[PDB]
């Protein structure tokens, strides 16, 4: 329950956060955004294992819904 149908990016890299507070992603794993950082970060909510934070969305790409 980020939004409903908002935005949802699939991984193209497997990527080790550099906190807890930062979200798992891995190559082919979908990741549900909720907030746009200007940065290029993202938050988000891994689809696979269903943790929310912030993701590095430089490693996943816009998908549909």
């Amino acid at each position: 329950q980020t939004s409903q149908d908002l935005f949802s990016y699939q991984a193209l890299y497997s990527y080790i956060p550099q906190n807890d507070d930062e979200l798992e992603l891995r190559d082919g794993d979908i990741v549900d955004v909720m907030e746009k950082c200007d940065d290029g970060w993202f938050v988000g909510t891994s689809r696979r294992t269903k943790q929310f934070g912030t993701f590095p969305g430089n490693y996943v790409k816009p998908l549909y819904l």
